[PDB]
């Protein structure tokens, strides 16, 4: 035979085994007598407005599409749960953490980020990892990458961040000047950069890549004492990457290579795994932190902040439909149930408003009745009615108004969000500088070995050759800051690229 | 105490016993802490981002509102059954007709015609009356009216019309200069404003009025043998009409008294129904017909095509949730099951397009998936797959093209359409001058009384009389061309009202 | 002749006179033939799908509607000019109060609030008056009622509020329960539901009544100092309202009253006009004003912050189509030039957010590039492109990230907001209790005269009567705790309605 | 320096000499003070809804994206004109062939067909060679490929067609058992499954490559007497194919290689031209044709039915913002101006309502306003109002409805369309056995050489390889009915293969 994912019809068909044919129907189910052939006055005569077979399968398949996501365009799904295996309700409340041995639903997407929706897996580029949990207080998206960190730390740099990353505007090609243009003006972006342009920049497949919250975020007790973390979740089944070589192999032979190959993992009862940790800070600490603890940019030394187990994600669940189940699946970072809030990350505020936002742009207005994106481990009760494609019963005649004398759902007090306090201007405070060298410079020498800044600089130098000399010079004056053997080497590389 | 339809509220509190009111969550399930207060860093600070509570529900509201219906905007809608009380087997095949006492459950919605959503529903207008039938070979959607003719008979003067009875372009205001300019050019629509300014111009609510299919249809039975029909079904309630001052007068009074009666009514279990009836002229008549058989603004004479007893049309419930139940309600004329097809009329044939079209418009790609225009009682299955708002399953991992090697849906020969014969040149051909006045001069006087014939004229006076004095000239012309009489009658009334 | 209006279409035909009438031709440009009969075979046959006149004037017919506003949607709008009068310099550096005698071309819309597209003009119900200035720093969107006040002081509850303003759920029925179970569980509203049942109530026409900005906004001068301020804009026509008997009938015989009225008014070249003035409150006041200076159910005292006088708000000009110019107007808060900022009022803050949103949904993604809406008197240049029915060039091939190093758009530091210093924790402070009858006992004794106290509690028993018997007694109880004479006036009408 | 494509932003950037970079603004045109840091409470605080500047740009870049086109997804467009070279105005009147020398400005957009946007372009597939003609009788669209046969002879048959070529809806994968199994049921698709297969498959870049309209057309001359024909665009550049080695190498290496070629093309003054032909039947050959002439898997041979030249197509303006001139491209086979008109070919039949359908889902209602698209060469006036995003003034005050005496637009029967005669019952013909191997046996034998055909072979074993046995076999059959060898060759390929 051949693998599980060629065989999809193929299993089909045999799970119908002695079942016949169903009836082919129209929309309207409306049985139809030929739907191979069109309705003509005469065999070599005009198409009749009266075939509304054409018309109704036409029509649909004329609206077959609908936006792709604006950023992690080409991923993969799968299904399976959470179970907690440890007990940190120290530190959060949340139900999803309330007991060990506990499962909850999930929901998982794999991705990268640049290409649409026909580009290729195996290409350097960041990988989401997005997690959704169907907890008892409504869903619990955790939106992570690959990558503990990122290239920018305030939102408002991101839609030109991935516009440089994307195609010019009037070729449409990728472009080099703008990637580095953009990368050489904004410093920050060094350590993401240094990681990504490294051996961790193309993993092999979903299942051979670490998964993290990225942003500090906020947990709070049954005592309403808080504490900020971060979230971690390790791939079981350990680190993984393929060569810049085959890499490209793969690009053209395969340009599914992750989707392949987590269905098939799936499909033999391989089924992927993580352990999820969390390295947990005191308010006290964040406040002595030699960096911005809310700096994107930056990472908690697991020295002085060690992880801490606190439960298993595994996977053992394909989608049976693709478009239904992952296309349309929608992770929303503001959805977090009470244990969990955010932090002031300029980054993850940012994103509390941007993906509710193009969700109701790219699926709907109400995106969250779609099956997959349905809090249904939760009764959905409030105020809200109507909208496009109004699935369910809306909440039938319940009183929509609040408040109200005539028992409609209610506040939850013990919902609160955690009260802390804030001082100081209303202002745009510049972050540009917040430091941009010293943790990079610790990975570019102790994360990182000799062979590794090999190909590392390799890899930055084949990609920046193709951008103006200007452009070199400050992209190389750059990693220099960082540490001086850095920049030499790239400039060594690209010396001898510009021949 | 008072009527069922204001005691709606009170009802839905007491019938939740003691049960303890639902928690109060966002789209995405989590609870809800407090959602009378913004989150604000201070009591007189600014409102913060990290409002998801606020964003939530605010950018929903933002999203209520969907495109009211192009037409017949203003209605309201009940749910009810079909029982056949007679056999007609011998015309149709149609599984709706199978036997004496099968019932089929329907969905109803009637609606006035020009005025937009706020507008009264005590208004001169005709009145919508569809009905969709849930049937085992998928929906029947007889989509009729108040009247057994229309105004125009082909679609290509449908948008047009339209445009003359809504607003002036520039002011937005009802223009009787438009209204009359057009009836006044196309003469045609003489019969049906005969209908429309007669007594039957104003029913007493939804209750009170026939329903008719209109068009002429044509049924086909078990051996392939072919007829054609309209559909006529009277209200067993009785033809009641709202007096022009009386309809003026609740116009502002209750400009939704036609919802309320109907509500009130089936809350009260006093179920209103019809008595469903069809004509039958054969294919041979349909040749001889001094007529056109197939010509919207044509009856056909009850002398020589009577009136054939079908069934009953029941509505003993009303909608939970209007927004979810009646205006996401869909009508489409094209959803025939075997057994009913649609004739040459080419105003059917024009609404064979235009109700998917703009279903898909005003509801979305995926419309027929709303519950409400689900054909529940059967199984569809095709080769139609995404589309936005995709819910159900899509159809999970079935073959999605056809034909196929793997057991997927397959068309059934027993469904294919009737043949009828046709040959002639591709032609815009033109109906303009059908007979405009035949039909009309007998409705006038051998079908109305004095009493009402001078009730008539009066009416159209009432509304004609703001019409340029050259549009009233040529508007006249063709009610002489009706009748002497009923022209000068009219020039009289309005020579009193140019003063 | 007749009124202006009336006589649109003449007028349209006189101007065009001895012209020769253009070629009828399809959306792509194409001439029709004969737009007034379909293309068939044969004159009683099919029609056929290679009638393309008939699908593209179909189709574009099936899609004529876009969701209407949520709230206001009946209105009514016309063009002109602001002209400043008064210098204000010391006070807002905004471009658009530069020199006196300046002119600024503005868009305005007048509408209701509750009623939907179809309903009238002359209803009880607060009056919109937005006014949108196309300055050189782009649009400034003062999105104003006729009111200064309003019915509650968080954003919160505004969806709950219309939600109870509007139809029941169930029955799609005005519900006097809902209305005032709200009103009565939040005496807050109880200001503006004095003033909106006396005799303002019900305005004759949008010509004679008074516009405000409500919230309490903040002007910012060259020098960098701000201040509060309160926008208002006085009727040149002096106030007049419709008696309730009067409103009534007119809503019957003409539910576009104040449509009407306008284009009238100004087609004859009777240009209604309104004076501009500004409040204004220095921080330190703000400080030790009696109320929240920030609560939007609060005013400002005349006599301790006096009117300013600013300028003239002239409507010169009709709307040519009010489709694209008065439907498609979108005014956004946030639309507001360097020198005008939002104050922390809660719902401003929350208006901030909810137009643009709405916008996008209601119009689409770049509705901003809908003529009527574009700051046509600036240069909008940034790194936004794409979306939905992009018009103009989408800025063409410039580099589209920032920063960049190839002379794209750049930020300009004088249009930085102004600095305010906030401290306080961050939490959901409780608003409902804020004084909610000292100025509505003022309103009532000092503002309002027997006369008109007398029907106000008429309008409001009037109203009132249908709600629920427990319903009353607290609104009943919450009038009273305004002033005893109030809510025993109103009980004294109430006994009576009770029969 | 580099290739012009390259350099795009360099000369951007140069093309604006000294003058001073723009203000950056806000859609609404307000100047942005910092567009680069956000707005919060401290240096550590949280962000305010207040910061309008971050939302504004964020909830455009959460809306760049529109749904790609259904089929041909990854493309590429440049502009020019067309030139009449030669005189056939004795076949039709249009006036885009009115006179030798006539120019007349095109779009042109080429493209691959399965691929997703981000998808490579060096693929075997065929290409789309789409042509607009902006002609003063409207846009005229000559949707083309480059093959002047296809897979299919019903549209009925194009939803599922489509659906085999694309990924497998559970997977998400291309299905070799989806490709093979349709093809192997559908053996009228063997024309153009050996054109596919040939060197044509992946011709290098969209240069060197011949246009088709494919189907057979119908054109009308000044006497009302009309003769079917065909279109040819051939390149003067002269075919040329890419090696199958060398496209899988450019597959990763350069995903865009079409779009760069195209680009550098014309920006060096290489400007890529077509020289266009017609081939002509009379209805009388029509009649007598071996084949159904109107059968879009039949080519015209041409020794009987010789090539005649009419003109040139040249382009040579690059676009400058591709998104809105070349992702919103919108051609419609519908818009032919009077002169040129559709044949009964089912696949035409069906395409005249697909592409206007699509587009108004894709782009939007009003997609023909969008500047590419309006057919700018002539004058559109009719009456077709609204619509979301309507632009320009949605043609003022002039009356909306036809017909009028108020001198609106006025359709012109110059513009009627030919009189053609059909006679047959209405019925859905079958047209699956219509000969599907006469012409491939006449292709694989004369149109190609031994060493064509081995290639063939070796490509088709290539890809049938990994489809079950079964369809394996079933797939040879066919092949071998066009000639044994055909089938035999492939089949030892197979055997090896299959290993
Ligand atoms: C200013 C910050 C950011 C903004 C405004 C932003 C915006 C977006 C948007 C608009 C989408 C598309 C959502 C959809 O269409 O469903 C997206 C997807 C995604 N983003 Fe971000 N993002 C930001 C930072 C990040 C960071 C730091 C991470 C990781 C912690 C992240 C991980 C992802 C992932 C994995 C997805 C794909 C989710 C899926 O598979 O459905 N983003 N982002």
């Amino acid at each position: 035979n051949r693998d599980p994912a060629s065989d999809q019809m193929k299993h089909w068909k045999e799970q119908r085994a002695a079942q016949k044919p169903d009836v082919l129907t129209t929309g309207g189910g409306n049985p139809v007598g030929d739907k191979l052939n069109s309705l003509t006055v005469g065999p070599r005569g005009p198409l009749l407005v009266q075939d509304v077979v054409f018309t109704d399968e036409m029509a649909h398949f004329d609206r077959e599409r609908i936006p792709e996501r604006v950023v992690h365009a080409k991923g993969a799904g799968a299904f399976g749960y959470f179970e907690v295996t440890h007990d940190i309700t120290r530190y959060s409340k949340a139900k999803v953490f309330e007991h060990i041995g506990k499962r909850t639903p999930i929901a998982v997407r794999f991705s990268t980020v640049a290409g649409e929706s026909g580009s290729a897996d195996t290409v350097r580029d960041p990988r989401g990892f997005a997690v959704k949990f169907y907890t008892e207080d409504g869903n619990w998206d955790l939106v992570g990458n690959n990558t503990p960190i990122f290239f920018i730390r305030d939102a408002l740099l991101f839609p030109s961040f991935i516009h440089s990353q994307k195609r010019n505007p009037q070729t449409h090609l990728k472009d080099p000047d703008m990637v580095w243009d953009f990368w050489s003006l904004r410093p920050e972006s060094l350590h993401q950069v240094s990681f990504l342009f490294s051996d961790r920049g193309i993993p092999d497949g979903h299942r051979h890549m670490n998964g993290y919250g990225s942003h500090t975020f906020k947990l709070v007790n049954a005592n309403g004492e808080a504490v900020y973390c971060k979230f971690h979740y390790k791939t079981d089944q350990g680190i993984k990457n393929l060569s810049v070589e085959d890499a490209a192999r793969l690009a053209h032979e395969d340009p599914d290579y992750g989707l392949r190959d987590l269905f098939n993992a799936i499909a033999t009862g391989n089924y992927p795994s993580w352990t999820l940790y969390i390295q947990v800070m005191t308010f006290s600490e964040a406040e002595i932190f030699p960096f911005n603890p809310f700096d994107l940019t930056k990472v908690w030394p697991h020295g002085d902040y060690p992880l801490i187990p606190v439960g298993k994600l595994v996977l053992n669940r394909n989608p049976v439909n693709y478009f239904a189940e992952v296309e349309q699946l929608a992770f929303d970072p503001s959805n977090m149930p009470p244990g969990i809030e955010p932090s002031p990350d300029k980054m993850l505020q940012g994103r509390l408003f941007a993906y509710p936002d193009t969700h109701r742009h790219r699926l709907g207005p109400n995106y969250l009745q779609i099956p997959v994106n349905c809090p249904y481990r939760a009764r959905v009760a409030n105020y809200q009615r109507d909208g496009p494609m109004c699935m369910m019963d809306n909440q039938g005649g319940a009183p929509n108004y609040y408040p109200n004398s005539f028992s409609a759902p209610e506040h939850q007090p013990s919902a609160l969000e955690h009260r802390t306090h804030f001082s100081g201007d209303v202002q745009r405070f510049n972050s540009a500088n917040d430091d941009n060298v010293t943790q990079v410079r610790t990975f570019y020498l102790k994360v990182l070995n000799e062979e590794q800044r090999k190909r590392l600089c390799e890899n930055i130098a084949g990609h920046l050759k193709d951008a103006q000399l200007f452009i070199q010079k400050k992209a190389v004056k750059n990693f220099s800051d960082v540490h001086p053997e850095y920049g030499s080497r790239i400039q060594a590389l690209l010396d001898k690229y510009n021949e």
